[PDB]
């Protein structure tokens, strides 16, 4: 087209192009006020207008990166607020776009976001909804620089739709702060997702993610053939290729490249795109990456006759490696929309290794007769591992069973400190009651989807301040290994007991006006610290001393003078429970 603008604004519209104006903004200029921000946008705009109304209009002919770098180059205070980036305005601009880019503060210093009161929100949301809306979005942007633009839009959205219909409500914190908390969930688990798999592309290179994609589409596209799959776990890897190194236009072109294509080829990928190819560009990638899986043919035969009994598996395989073993997995992982992908990964692994090994010794179609046997120990144990869990998880409540989870990771790494500890068995408590309500078939993926998240978040932080060997070993290791590696921790046997300290288990009636959120994460705390003082208790002990304590709680939040109480009888608790113990 003559006008990038232009044709950006007739396809997005004025409202898309606006907020993701101000969010490429709002990434760049990080320190800038809001009202630059907006001023910014609407100069932008009605730019594109006058592109709109005419093509040939002065400036139109230019490219996105030089109008985008251009209007940055106008920030009159750029060298006072970001110093080196000023000089980035002196380069042409394939550099200078590229200095730019390289020039985002990942981790700014900007004070933590407060949510205000839900009245405030609502008067405010309310009282001027574009700019309570848009100085939000601002304020999330400029504190991910590298989170891609259309997605944080699609988050806006679902906040719009949280306000529109909470703050007509009766009880308005009833309805929103559970929509705000499911979307700041979702927020930092998508963030981190990003984060996380660029560093493994980065890590351990393009094969072990196109051997990832390669299991996903199979299982999201089983009635598609592998020259289909392949070539799109090509496009894909180079899509991410891209998306990881920070472009937004690069990275959006590619993705609606991408969808163009399914949609293009939907008779050979799959029948459940009708709607999402329906959809403007601006959600259709998005659409067609959350879809649900589509059926699996029905008459599918096994693997055997391919890639066990027939003959020339080893002339097939040292033929092209990568794609034989890209065939094996897309026939299994087509077959088993029940498994995770790592799964699927590590049976594609281990028949790799077999097949090395057998296609060397003295008869290879007999090395390698019964190596479908290998699959079912793998596949088992994650099975059992969600079957006992959730099973775990109906006899216990929800909290219960974090508490039960707390003891034993507790035991597991008494290092960690107490609060992430509790945030993790909590957290870990809340995977159990997502995904153990779906059906087994199910479950799997779910747990996967979660878990990695979850054990993400750990290693982070165990980069930062870290504890324990073991589970540095985990976090270093293949994505593949993570979560066997963690489900292999064993009780630390060496851990010297931590010291009795009084105050650590000495309560106050203000346990009794906290919500049941603090109250939780109180007694939840005050049990990590009871297993890292006597980290050798048994679970009869400490069922007696929780229950002692809980009886206790009950007994001086419904007493006369509860201060008195917490104190008496919190002496006689401690006392009793050090002699049992
Ligand atoms: C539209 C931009 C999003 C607005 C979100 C408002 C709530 C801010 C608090 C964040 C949180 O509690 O998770
Ligand atoms: C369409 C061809 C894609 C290439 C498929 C290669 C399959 C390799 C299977 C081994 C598992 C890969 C998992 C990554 C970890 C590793 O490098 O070992
Ligand atoms: C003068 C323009 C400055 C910058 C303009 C804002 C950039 C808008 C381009 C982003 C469009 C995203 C397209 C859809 C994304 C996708 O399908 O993956
Ligand atoms: C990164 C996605 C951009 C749009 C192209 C994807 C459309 C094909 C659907 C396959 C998506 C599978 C799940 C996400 C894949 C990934 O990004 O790693
Ligand atoms: C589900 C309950 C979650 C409770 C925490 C422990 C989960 C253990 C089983 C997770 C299964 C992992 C699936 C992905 C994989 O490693 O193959
Ligand atoms: C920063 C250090 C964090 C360390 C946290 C120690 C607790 C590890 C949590 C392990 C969860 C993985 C569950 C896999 C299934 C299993 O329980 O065997
Ligand atoms: C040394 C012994 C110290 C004695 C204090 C007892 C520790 C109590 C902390 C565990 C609380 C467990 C939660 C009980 C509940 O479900 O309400």
């Amino acid at each position: 087209h003559k006008s990038e603008v232009a044709h950006r604004f007739k396809d997005l519209g004025e409202e898309n192009f606006k907020a993701l104006v101000l969010i490429a903004f709002a990434q760049y200029l990080q320190q800038c006020p809001f009202e630059d921000h907006v001023k910014l946008v609407n100069e932008v705009t009605e730019f594109a207008k006058t592109c709109v109304a005419d093509e040939s209009a002065e400036n139109c002919d230019k490219s996105l990166h030089t109008l985008f770098g251009d209007k940055l180059c106008t920030v009159a205070t750029l060298r006072e607020t970001y110093g080196e980036m000023a000089d980035c305005c002196a380069k042409q601009e394939p550099e200078r776009n590229e200095c730019f880019l390289q020039h985002k503060d990942d981790n700014p210093n900007l004070p933590r976001l407060v949510r205000p009161e839900v009245d405030v929100m609502c008067t405010a949301f309310h009282d001027n909804e574009e700019t309570f809306l848009k100085k939000y979005l601002y304020e999330i942007a400029r504190r991910h620089p590298y989170f891609y633009a259309p997605e944080l839009l699609f988050f806006a959205k679902r906040y719009k739709a949280a306000f529109t219909e909470c703050c007509q409500a009766a009880d308005k914190a009833a309805c929103l702060l559970p929509k705000l908390d499911e979307l700041r969930d979702e927020g930092k688990a998508s963030s981190a997702k990003q984060r996380l798999k660029c560093a493994s592309l980065q890590k351990f290179g393009e094969r072990a993610f196109k051997a990832w994609a390669v299991a996903r589409l199979s299982q999201r596209f089983p009635k598609a053939e592998f020259a289909e799959v392949s070539k799109l776990v090509t496009d894909l890897t180079k899509v991410h290729t891209e998306c990881c190194h920070g472009d937004l236009l690069e990275c959006a072109d590619d993705r609606a490249d991408l969808a163009k294509y399914i949609c293009e080829n939907q008779d050979s990928i799959s029948s459940k795109l009708k709607e999402c190819c329906e959809k403007p560009l601006l959600e259709k990638s998005h659409c067609i990456a959350e879809v649900e899986n589509d059926e699996m043919p029905a008459d599918l035969p096994s693997l055997a006759a391919d890639f066990v009994e027939s003959k020339d598996v080893c002339k097939n395989y040292a033929e092209a490696k990568d794609v034989f073993l890209g065939m094996f997995l897309y026939e299994y992982a087509r077959r088993h929309p029940d498994y995770s992908v790592v799964l699927l990964l590590r049976l594609a692994k281990t028949y790799e290794t077999t097949l090395e090994k057998c296609c060397a010794a003295a008869d290879p179609h007999e090395c390698y007769a019964k190596v479908f046997d290998e699959f079912k120990p793998l596949v088992e144990e994650p099975q059992n591992l969600i079957k006992q869990n959730c099973e775990l998880f109906e006899q216990l409540g929800e909290y219960k069973f974090q508490n039960a989870l707390l003891v034993r990771y507790t035991k597991k790494v008494p290092q960690v400190s107490t609060p992430t500890l509790v945030e993790v068995s909590r957290n870990l408590g809340k995977v159990g009651s997502k995904c153990c309500k779906h059906p087994e078939a199910k479950r799997m993926p779910c747990a996967e989807d979660y878990l990695s998240v979850v054990l993400n978040q750990l290693c982070v932080l165990h980069e930062k301040t870290p504890v324990s060997d073991r589970v540095t070993k985990c976090c270093t290791e293949s994505l593949v290994n993570r979560r066997p590696c963690f489900s292999a921790l064993e009780v630390d046997e060496t851990y010297v007991p931590k010291e009795f300290n009084a105050e650590t288990f000495t309560f106050h009636a203000d346990i009794c006006t906290l919500s049941e959120k603090e109250r939780q994460i109180k007694k939840q705390t005050a049990l990590v610290e009871l297993v890292k003082h006597k980290p050798k208790a048994t679970k009869e002990q400490l069922k007696a001393v929780m229950d002692d304590f809980a009886a206790f709680v009950e007994k001086c939040c419904k007493a006369d003078d509860k201060e008195t109480c917490f104190a008496e009888e919190g002496k006689k608790l401690v006392a009793a429970s050090q002699a049992a113990l």
